[PDB]
């Protein structure tokens, strides 16, 4: 049994969304077979609907046609089908439990801004903008395309409306943290009066408010949480956009013009991957393609506290000199796995990766379909976070090995250039100390030898202290990079995939418990499968956390502690080689004062 139209038909079982106004079924066309989103209302229109047909934009669900159902003669809207679901469906997946991927987050902000801007050009106010109103379609290139459609909700209401840019800030915060900005203890339900008190608390610059105890305080914060998977350079640019659109004061609200301007400023910036080799931290510099390298070094300082003049950059196994006027679009293309390593002559503290240390929540024995579903969602998102951090720690070590194996070659290049200047001074020394012996009033020559022999003696001390450094940059010479290959984790250990196997099992059990919650009750047979897999959900999470801490973190902290020592020994050798090379330049000119002095007397 199902309803039909002159051109479309849909099964009642293939129901998509169920709302107060209407329900949307997944239907097909009678003549083509193409899938459409059919909207059948349960219960002026002929004009406001045809004006929504001509609305053609990439970030707007196309309203194809308006037809009348056969049996009930109900107005039916034929809308574009979005097989991936809504943004809320995307945020329900455990991989996005603590925030969307950074690239996926930029697609959301681009489509949402690009969609409402087209709606403002036509003059349509959305009133309610939530992840449920933002559909997801896969584009012809494989990247997601987000669209608006339903043009509210309790959690996304303005404080004055609780009694337009507000719900947009709550959506972006939810998409970036994987959680809501203003959450009471027992959730926005019976603590609804607390939720209103949280919004009327208007801390202006702060964007979050977590009541971690029943009827307790409200933990405010102006920055994003540590679990946020966005880069630190993106949080710096995203925080002021939200804080200025999350306060009830229309006097202090931004409006769409300043909002669209500052958001367009973020999307027009290219990414330059920079890995602080001495701090063992990866960064992303959001810089416009027309900015100079001077502003680039400014952003590197604001993210690493490294002075611009001391920033020495490495790329693809060679040094990199950035001209202060070289535009950012002419920089070499960088990835997360091939960045621009930054090193400095000043000593830098070795920090590593900073992440939120979360433990497994306890599993309850109560057979509750809703409880087991909400429990399986949180515990699977925790393993996704630990699986995310594990791959980030592996990347940090692999980036560390390349940056160290490169930096030793860059130092061996500085050593070989010192040898070139040494051979220039040795050749000049010999051809001037012996050209005097050939010609050889006594004080004018004896003073030279007491000075030439002092040069050849101090020049030789450079040679001995140089071949010592050549012995230090040799294999096993108290500075080899062999320990990096024998300390932390490696892709050969396959630790990220060992955690990803247990993650898929936990996600399948989660998706099954998500189906088991839709069914109001289960049969005795299906009930014990739900209980048996609920116990396997704990054994999988316990096996993952054990392998994560007792292998991934221990090897990482052993590699990090070994890295902090090798950095000191490397900074010490760089100061010696620099002094020894400066001791070759000042004596290169000291032999320039004597090569022309007495060797060229005056006589007619
Ligand atoms: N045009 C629209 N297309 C829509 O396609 C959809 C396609 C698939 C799904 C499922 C959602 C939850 C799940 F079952 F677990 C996995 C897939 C939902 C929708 C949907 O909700 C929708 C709404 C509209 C609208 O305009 O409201």
């Amino acid at each position: 049994a199902m309803q039909s139209t002159s051109n479309h038909l849909w099964l009642l079982s293939d129901i998509l969304g169920q709302g107060a106004t209407a329900n949307v079924f997944r239907g097909r066309h009678k003549k083509t077979g193409d899938l459409f989103a059919i909207k059948v209302f349960n219960n002026v229109q002929m004009r406001e609907f045809e004006v929504l047909k001509k609305l053609n934009h990439k970030n707007i669900v196309k309203l194809f046609a308006i037809e009348e159902e056969t049996t009930t003669r109900h107005k039916v809207l034929i809308m574009e089908f979005c097989p991936c679901g809504s943004l809320y469906t995307v945020l329900e997946e455990p991989s996005n439990a603590y925030g969307l991927p950074e690239s996926e987050f930029l697609i959301v902000l681009r489509d949402v801004v690009g969609g409402m801007n087209h709606l403002r050009e036509n003059g349509i106010v959305h009133r309610d903008i939530k992840p449920g109103n933002i559909m997801r379609v896969i584009g012809e290139d494989g990247q997601s395309v987000y669209k608006l459609t339903d043009f509210g909700t309790e959690e996304y209401l303005h404080p004055d409306m609780y009694e337009d840019l507000w719900s947009i800030g709550v959506t972006f915060y939810h998409a970036a943290t994987g959680s809501l900005p203003f959450r009471p203890f027992e959730g926005p339900r019976r603590n609804k009066e607390v939720m209103y008190k949280i919004i009327t608390g208007k801390p202006s610059g702060a964007i979050s408010g977590v009541q971690k105890a029943e009827n307790g305080p409200i933990d405010w914060s102006g920055d994003m949480p540590v679990s946020c998977s966005l880069s630190r350079g993106l949080q710096v640019l995203l925080t002021p956009v939200l804080a200025n659109i999350l306060e009830a004061d229309q006097e202090k609200c931004w409006g769409f013009d300043q909002f669209f301007a500052e958001t367009s400023d973020i999307l027009h910036r290219m990414v330059i991957h920079v890995f602080s080799l001495q701090q063992m931290t990866a960064h992303k510099i959001y810089i416009h393609s027309y900015n100079t390298a001077t502003i680039f070094h400014e952003l590197v300082y604001k993210q690493t506290k490294i002075i611009s003049s001391n920033q020495e950059l490495i790329y693809e196994g060679r040094r990199l000199v950035l001209e202060p006027g070289r535009l950012a679009q002419h920089f070499p293309k960088t990835t997360e796995e091939n960045p621009i390593f930054v090193v400095s002559r000043e000593p830098l503290n070795t920090i590593g990766l900073i992440y939120e240390k979360i433990s497994l929540p306890k599993v309850h024995p109560r057979y509750d379909l809703d409880g087991d579903a909400s429990m399986a969602k949180a515990i699977t998102g925790v393993v996704c976070y630990a699986c995310r951090i594990a791959s980030t720690l592996l990347l940090y070590q692999e980036l560390m090995r390349k940056g160290i194996r490169w930096l030793i070659e860059l130092i061996k290049d500085d050593y070989n250039e010192t040898v070139h200047k040494k051979t220039e001074v040795v050749i000049t020394l010999d051809f001037c100390i012996r050209n005097i012996e050939k010609t050889v009033e006594l004080g004018e020559i004896s003073d030279i030898h007491t000075k030439l022999l002092r040069l050849s003696s101090s020049q030789g001390t450079i040679e001995t202290s140089l071949q010592d450094i050549d012995s230090r940059l040799s294999p096993g010479g108290s500075l080899a990079d062999a320990w990096a290959h024998q300390e932390g984790t490696h892709p050969k250990d396959r630790n990220v995939e060992k955690l990803q196997v247990l993650l898929n099992c936990m996600t399948e059990i989660y998706y099954q418990f998500k189906k088991d919650k839709a069914e109001r009750r289960l049969a005795y047979n299906e009930e014990q499968i739900h209980k048996f897999d609920k116990q396997k959900l704990y054994y999988h999470a316990t096996k993952a956390m054990t392998h994560f801490t007792d292998e991934c973190v221990k090897k990482y902290e052993a590699f990090l502690n070994k890295s902090e020592e090798w950095i000191r020994k490397m900074l010490h050798l760089r100061k010696q080689l620099l002094s020894l090379t400066n001791q070759c330049f000042d004596i290169e000119e000291e032999v320039s004062k004597y090569q022309e002095y007495t060797n060229e007397l005056q006589e007619t």
